[PDB]
């Protein structure tokens, strides 16, 4: 039970640009072999991690000095000792527990935007206010430990790492940490993928609506918006650019997709094969229906890979409004949250997409030009 295992891993180059306007190859170790066995993804998940800190999100400062929590008054008040300072903050918890229970996590300051798909299900809430770590406005607790340049998404998931710390050590917060998932919609959809991604800890992911920066592919974004001759999906320069999430070079790649050295079906891939359960909208232009359609199928190849196809479902409902989940998803949130977090057994593993406004067509023959091998069991 562990955070990552990046220090068991020898990190090669990290390329910075390529020529390839299909997706890049998730199997395909930074030494220049592709992996055989499914013992050979425990490290190269870490390089794919790797590259996204370079690339992308800012390095996830590791292993912390101290982490100290406190329970009092439904409330869990976590303090980080690092880099010569302390910073803290605490996060509200409903439910609790000599007797654990597994709980959701949400970004929140509401616990999340899945609605009433938990009611009935005796988990427990516990709320994260982004705020407290790393305001969109710049700033924070998180950048007066640190100051490598990272963007405000790490520091989430820093955040949600440190949350998980604490736990670890407040038996009396009534927690099981070894049942824990991780929500969030918009903004916090692409937080929560990269929380989950990047903390091995979390048992199940339901990102929901993460559009642009989420799980949403970066080469079919440009594609749509030259279809449209503007830009109908939210472009990578805006999603480099918004809210401070991404690292400030990241937005450099704007003109140039094809020569980003990943896409988004590999953040997608760090998650697995924990259980991950990806919520998405349709008819929101900004949101893009077809890029994160096509994520959310090209996805499904890790995962099938490591021989885990019931822990991934992309779920794709259009119709209602932004971040408010329709009924017909209510299922899906129940039985990932009765198999991954109560133990209830379900049938899971599904790409489904419903009440589109765009045409889908995605043809593996036009993104994927790679091979998806078969990875053996040692
Ligand atoms: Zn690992
Ligand atoms: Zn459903």
């Amino acid at each position: 039970f562990v955070e990552d295992h990046r220090s068991e891993c020898q990190i090669g180059n990290i390329p910075s640009s390529v020529n390839n306007a299909k997706l890049p190859d998730p199997f395909m170790g930074l030494d220049g072999k592709r992996i055989s066995s499914k013992a050979d993804w425990k490290c190269r998940r870490e390089e794919i991690g790797a590259m996204y800190e370079k690339l992308m999100f800012g390095t996830k400062p590791r292993n912390p000095e101290k982490v100290e929590g406190s329970y009092s008054g439904g409330k869990l008040t976590i303090k980080v000792t690092d880099k010569g300072k302390s910073g803290s903050f605490s996060v509200k918890i409903s439910n609790a527990g000599d007797k654990p229970k597994p709980a959701m996590i949400g970004f929140g300051g509401g616990c999340g935007s899945l609605g009433n798909a938990t009611n009935g299900l005796d988990i427990a809430q516990i709320t994260f206010n982004p705020d407290d770590v790393a305001p969109e406005s710049g700033g924070g607790m998180f950048f007066q430990l640190y100051n490598q340049g990272q963007g405000t998404i790490i520091a989430w998931a820093w955040g949600v790492s440190r949350i998980i710390d604490a736990l670890e050590k407040t038996p009396e917060a009534g927690i099981d940490v070894k049942h824990l998932a991780m929500t969030g919609c918009s903004r916090w959809g692409k937080g929560t993928l990269a929380v989950g991604a990047f903390d091995e800890r979390i048992a199940l992911t339901i990102p929901q609506e993460s559009g642009s920066g989420g799980a949403s592919l970066w080469r079919v974004g440009a594609q749509v918006n030259k279809q449209k001759g503007k830009q109908f999906v939210q472009g990578l320069s805006s999603a480099g650019t918004e809210g401070k999430w991404m690292i400030s070079s990241f937005k450099n790649y704007d003109g140039k997709e094809n020569t980003l050295p990943f896409d988004q079906h590999m953040l997608v891939a760090m998650v697995a094969p924990r259980a991950l359960l990806i919520l998405d909208n349709a008819g929101q232009e900004w949101l893009g229906e077809v890029p994160s359609n096509y994520c959310g199928q090209a996805s499904k190849e890790v995962y099938d890979a490591l021989g885990a196809t019931e822990n991934y479902t992309y779920s794709q409902e259009g119709g209602h409004g932004h971040c408010q989940l329709p009924n017909g998803q209510f299922d899906e949130v129940k039985d990932f949250m009765n198999k991954f977090l109560l133990g209830k057994d379900a049938k899971t593993g599904k790409i489904d997409y419903t009440k589109n406004t765009q045409t889908i067509n995605f043809k593996k023959s036009e993104w994927i030009d790679w091979e998806t091998p078969s990875l053996k069991d040692p």
